[PDB]
DNA sequence: CAGGTC
DNA sequence: CCTGG
């Protein structure tokens, strides 16, 4: 078929696979999971979506990531479009030496993770990833993904229509700082968070110096890109180690949320020693998080992400 | 209220 | 202070 969604066995010419076992990857625990809010499974096991500035469908075999993309002669992925999914899914942190230090020094990670495996991040735009988890707040993940859809049909460049879904891009800073766009948000439905999504545009873009200083705090420490982060509206301690992990390349922040304290007390027996308050805070949820980073090191955020995965 | 942020 | 369950 030459029109719509491609699938591996509909259009196999147009095909081309990464070698990834899927130990290191299972997409069905990864793109719906809430690192990334707009990875949609038009057929079954093939999941369509944007990935660096172009429309992707993946697919899996037992050992093979198989890719197609839609740019106007259509022909299979370029080795170097290739490395762009490479580079998206993070290929060269491989898992299985990561569970396997996970496992060796906590035995209920060992349990949990046999029947979960192929849990990874994503490495996701700043941008796409800041506004995303502003988002997220009060909110939930089918929610987060009506909303953050239409906030970028109506704000995002139009990239192409398969079948009867037109893909955009994320919205730009400009675009997001633009006028009325608060007003036009609630209208599609954001709320209270509206107001921050506007807010936070301005802010980068007229007193912080722009996509260059977001962008920037891949290479600042993750204490350095946390703070930063927490000045913007919308941005608290939870949301800004969201986005540290997910797009700002610190695999160590672990966003504790009261799913990781349930998780802490049940799984781990954890309660806080530096504080006297019992239940979550400021104080004990920064404790929390120090907690796991001392236990499972500095991807404790991805072993998170295993855990949060066998709940879901 | 529970959950997050102001 | 907001909010959705
Ligand atoms: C409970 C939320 O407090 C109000 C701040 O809202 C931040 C997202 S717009
Ligand atoms: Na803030």
């Amino acid at each position: 078929g030459s029109e719509g969604h491609r699938t591996l066995a509909s259009t196999p010419a147009l095909w081309a696979s990464i070698p990834c076992p899927r130990s290191e990857l299972r997409l069905d625990l990864v793109l719906p999971s809430g690192q990334s809010f707009r990875w949609r499974e038009q057929s079954p096991a093939h999941w369509s979506g944007v990935l660096a500035d172009q429309v992707w469908t993946l697919t899996q075999t037992e050992e093979q990531l198989h890719c197609t993309v839609y740019r106007s002669q259509a022909s299979r992925p370029t080795p170097d479009e290739l490395e762009a999914v490479r580079k998206y899914f993070q290929l060269d942190v491989t898992l299985a030496q990561l569970y396997h230090h996970w496992g060796s020094v906590d035995s209920h990670f060992q349990q949990v993770a046999q029947k979960f495996q192929g849990v990874r991040l994503l490495r996701q735009d700043p941008i796409e990833c800041l506004f995303s988890f502003i988002c997220s707040s009060n909110n939930n993940i089918a929610r987060i993904t009506g909303m953050v859809e239409r906030l970028c049909q109506a704000f995002g460049p139009r990239l192409i229509q398969l079948d009867d879904v037109t893909y955009h891009g994320f919205p730009s800073l400009q675009a997001l700082a633009g006028p009325e766009v608060e007003a036009h948000l609630r209208k599609l439905g954001l709320g209270y968070r509206a107001r921050c999504v506007s807010a936070s545009a301005r802010a980068i873009l007229e007193e912080q110096g722009g996509l260059a200083w977001l962008q920037q705090l891949r290479e600042s420490s993750y204490e350095e890109a946390h703070k930063a982060l927490c000045i913007l509206p919308g941005v608290g301690t939870k949301v800004a180690d969201c986005i540290c992990l997910m797009a700002l390349d610190k695999p160590q922040a672990v966003p504790v949320d009261v799913h990781m304290w349930h998780i802490a007390q049940r799984d781990y027996s954890w309660h806080p020693t530096t504080s006297q308050a019992k239940g979550p805070s400021p104080q004990t949820n920064k404790e929390l998080g120090n907690f796991f980073r001392s236990l499972w090191g500095p991807y404790a955020g991805w072993a998170q992400a295993v855990l949060f995965s066998a709940d879901l």
